[PDB]
C-alpha cells in the first residue's frame, strides 16, 4: 500500500477485541482508547467521529499513527474517546488523499453509514462467566430419571379432564388416544441431572446448565406455572434443587458450574391459586371471584372466561404488571421474596434467569415490545443485579434484541435465533430452523453474521445463548436429513463463533426431532458416549474453546468468503493467539490457502489444527490445508 489516493478496504479493521479497544466494558472514568488497522502506509489520516447521548451531537477525534504489527503489514492508528457516563455510538472516517472510506460495526463503507455504529455504554457489565462458558440446556422430564419414586404414572392425575400418561425411556413422546401431548412423562428428574454432572462437566466439559421450567405446574413443559416456590414434585423437590446446585456450583466434579433457571414471568397456568379456574385451592383466584385478593394480577376482557393470556391460550393468563411498585412487579422481582431475588439469594444462589417471552411482559394485558414493557425489564435489571451482580439475565426474543440490550439496562443477551440459529440453519441445511426449505450461500452467511452482530454491543455478541436448535424448533439433525457431518460442521462453528456455544440436550449425539413436541425425545445414554463421533468431537472442541481466550473474547475478522468451494475462513484473535477457522460447508473435500497474513500469523511460525492434531507452517502468509466436505479445521498459534 500507498498513500495513492485510495484506501484499501481489506487493509481496514476495527472491532472491540484486545487489540483494538483497550475498555471494552468501561466505567464512568474510564477512557476509550480505540486502534484503527490499515495496510502499511496506506492513509493519509483518520478520525474517530461519536454521537455523543449527552447532548445529542457528534464530536470529532483526531488519530494518529500508532505502531506496526510484528509483521510489517499493517498500521495501527489511534485516538481515544473520553471517559464519561454517558452512552456513545462510534464510526470511523479514513482518508487516503482524495479517496474516503467509512468504517463501522457493519465494515467497510463508501459512503457514510447512519446504523450499525460500535457501542460505548459505560458502566455496563455482563457476566463474564457467561462470556467464557458453554451452556447445556435440558428439558428435565427428558434428559435421565435418577429418581423412579417421584415419576407421573398413567392416570397419577387429571389437568382439564385428561389423565397424565407415563412413557418407558427411549420411547416416543407422541401422546396415544385419551391422553394431551402436554401431559406425557418419561420421569426425568433433578437427580438424574445431578447423577449426569460428570457427563456435563467432564465428558462434555459445559459449565452452564441452562433448565427450562422446574416450578410446580401440571403439564411435561411446565410453562403453565403454579407455584413458582415450589420445585414441581416429579422433578424433585427444593431440597434436590439445593444439592444439585451445590454439585454444579463444586470444583470437585469438574470445573466451577452456573446454573440458570427458566423465569416464566409474563403468564401463569391457569390453575397458579391466583387465578385458579378449577378450583384446586381453597383461597379465591381471580377467576373465581372479582373479590378475590388476587383479582387485580390478571386482565379480564369479560369475566370470567374472557381473559388476557399467551397467545390467547385460556390454559396461559397474562400477569398484569400495572405501574412501578405493584403487588405483581413484587411477587416477581421486587420483593426479597419475589420468585427472582429467593433462587438468587441463599440458600439457592443460582446464577441467572432466562426470561420467557420476554417481550410480551407487561400491563393492562398488553403485548409488551413498549415503554412498559423495557421500564419492567430495567427494574427486573436493578432487582436481580443488586443481589448478585454476576447473575445473567438472557431474555427470548427471536427478532433483533436490540431494544433489550443496547442501552445497557436490561438483559444481558438474548437466545440468539436470529443471529446464530437461524443463519447457522440456512447456511448448512438448506433449511431454516422450522425446517422449511432456505438456503444462504458462505457469503450471504458471512454478511448475516456481521449484520446480527451489529445488533449488539460488544459485551452481548460475547453472552448471545448460541444454539443449534432448542425446544420451540426442529432439531438441527432432522433439518440436515440425518447426516452426521453436517452436525460436525455446526459444532465446530458453534464452539469457534461469538457468544455462549449452548447445546440443547442430545444435539452433541445428532438426536432428531420434528416440531413441538417431537423436539422433546428422551436422551440416549449408550449413544451419548464418545463412540458417537459427534459427542467426541462436542468434548474436543469444549476443551480448544476453553484453551483461547481468543476464541470467546477476541477479534472476529472473516478471512474467506468462497461460494464456488463454499468455503468459509475467519479469524479469533487477541494479544495472545490467533486462530483460523477454516470450514468447508461443500459435499467433497478442498484443499484452502488460508490467508493468516490477515490475522499477523508471521511467517515461519507453526499452527496446529485442533479438530485432527495435524500442524502445519505459516509460508508466503499462507496455511494450506485440506479439509474434508461438511467439516472443519481451527489453525491456532
Ligand atoms: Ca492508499
Ligand atoms: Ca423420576
Ligand atoms: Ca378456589
Amino acid at each position: 500500500a500507498a498513500n495513492d489516493n485510495n484506501v484499501e478496504w481489506n487493509g481496514l479493521f476495527h472491532d472491540q477485541g484486545p487489540l483494538f479497544d483497550n475498555a471494552p466494558e468501561p466505567t464512568s472514568t474510564q477512557s476509550v482508547t480505540l486502534k484503527l488497522r490499515t495496510f502499511k502506509g496506506d492513509i493519509t489520516s483518520a478520525n474517530i467521529k461519536y454521537w455523543d447521548t449527552a447532548d445529542n451531537a457528534f464530536h470529532w477525534v483526531p488519530m494518529v499513527w500508532d505502531s506496526n504489527d510484528p509483521t510489517g503489514t499493517f498500521d495501527y492508528w489511534k485516538g481515544t474517546i473520553p471517559a464519561s457516563p454517558s452512552i456513545k455510538y462510534y464510526r470511523f472516517q479514513i482518508n487516503d488523499g482524495t479517496s474516503t472510506a467509512w468504517y463501522n460495526g457493519n465494515g467497510p463503507s463508501s459512503t457514510e453509514p447512519n446504523a450499525d455504529d460500535f457501542y460505548i455504554i459505560p458502566n455496563f457489565k455482563t457476566p463474564d462467566w457467561l462470556k467464557n462458558g458453554v451452556m447445556y440446556q435440558i428439558f428435565p422430564d427428558r434428559f435421565y430419571n435418577g429418581d423412579s419414586s417421584n415419576d407421573v404414572q398413567t392416570g397419577s392425575y387429571t389437568y382439564n379432564g385428561t389423565p397424565t400418561e407415563k412413557k418407558a425411556w427411549g420411547s416416543s413422546v407422541y401422546a396415544d388416544p385419551g391422553y394431551d401431548n402436554s401431559l406425557v412423562f418419561f420421569g426425568g428428574d433433578l437427580a438424574g441431572i445431578d447423577q449426569k454432572l460428570g457427563y456435563i462437566k467432564k465428558t462434555l466439559g459445559a459449565n452452564i446448565l441452562y433448565l427450562n421450567p422446574i416450578f410446580k405446574a401440571p403439564t411435561n413443559h411446565k410453562y403453565d406455572t403454579q407455584d413458582y416456590m415450589a420445585v414441581d414434585p416429579a422433578f424433585g423437590d427444593n431440597s434436590t434443587l439445593q444439592t444439585l446446585i451445590n454439585d454444579i456450583h463444586s470444583t470437585a466434579n469438574g470445573p466451577k458450574g452456573y446454573l440458570i433457571l427458566d423465569g416464566v414471568f409474563n403468564h401463569t397456568g391457569d390453575s397458579h391459586p391466583w387465578f385458579d379456574k378449577y378450583n384446586n385451592f381453597s383461597s379465591q383466584g381471580a377467576y373465581e371471584s372479582q373479590s378475590s385478593p388476587w383479582y387485580n394480577y390478571y386482565t379480564f376482557y369479560t369475566w370470567p372466561d374472557s381473559y388476557a393470556s399467551f397467545l390467547g391460550f385460556n390454559s396461559l393468563p397474562k400477569l398484569n404488571y400495572g405501574n412501578s411498585g405493584s403487588a405483581v412487579r413484587g411477587v416477581i422481582y421486587n420483593n426479597s421474596n419475589s420468585v427472582a431475588k429467593t433462587y438468587l439469594n441463599p440458600p439457592y444462589s443460582v446464577d441467572g434467569w432466562r426470561l420467557d417471552v420476554a417481550n410480551e411482559v407487561d400491563a393492562n394485558g398488553n403485548n409488551g415490545s413498549d415503554v412498559t414493557n423495557h421500564q419492567i425489564w430495567s427494574e427486573f435489571r436493578n432487582a436481580v443485579k443488586g443481589v448478585n451482580s454476576n447473575a445473567a439475565i438472557i431474555g427470548e426474543y427471536w427478532g433483533n434484541a436490540n431494544p433489550w440490550t443496547a442501552q445497557g439496562n436490561q438483559w444481558d443477551a438474548a437466545t440468539n435465533f436470529d443471529g446464530f440459529t437461524q443463519p447457522v440453519s440456512e447456511w448448512i441445511t438448506g433449511k431454516d430452523y422450522q425446517n422449511n426449505s432456505a438456503s444462504i450461500s458462505t457469503t450471504q452467511f458471512d454478511s448475516w453474521l456481521r449484520g446480527t452482530r451489529a445488533n449488539y454491543p460488544t459485551n452481548v455478541q460475547q453472552s448471545m445463548m448460541n444454539f443449534l436448535s432448542n425446544h420451540d424448533i426442529t432439531r438441527f439433525a432432522t433439518r440436515s436429513g440425518g447426516d452426521l457431518w453436517k452436525t460436525y460442521l455446526a459444532l465446530i462453528f458453534q464452539m469457534t463463533y461469538v457468544g455462549t456455544p449452548t447445546i440443547y440436550y442430545g444435539d452433541e449425539y445428532g438426536m432428531q426431532g420434528g416440531a413441538d413436541p417431537d423436539n422433546r425425545r428422551s436422551f440416549d445414554w449408550s449413544q451419548a458416549t464418545p463412540s458417537n463421533s459427534a459427542v467426541a468431537l462436542t468434548q474436543k472442541l469444549i476443551t480448544i474453546r476453553n484453551q483461547y481466550p481468543a476464541l470467546r473474547t477476541g477479534s472476529f475478522m472473516t478471512l474467506i468468503t468462497d461460494d464456488t468451494n463454499k468455503i468459509y475462513s475467519y479469524g479469533r484473535f487477541d494479544n495472545v493467539n490467533r486462530i483460523a477457522v477454516v470450514l468447508n460447508n461443500d459435499s467433497v473435500s478442498h484443499t484452502v490457502n488460508v490467508p493468516v497474513w490477515q490475522l499477523s500469523m508471521p511467517n515461519g511460525s507453526t499452527v496446529t489444527d485442533k479438530i485432527t492434531g495435524h500442524s502445519y507452517t505459516v509460508q508466503n502468509g499462507m496455511v494450506t490445508v485440506a479439509v474434508d466436505g461438511h467439516y472443519g479445521a481451527v489453525l491456532a498459534q
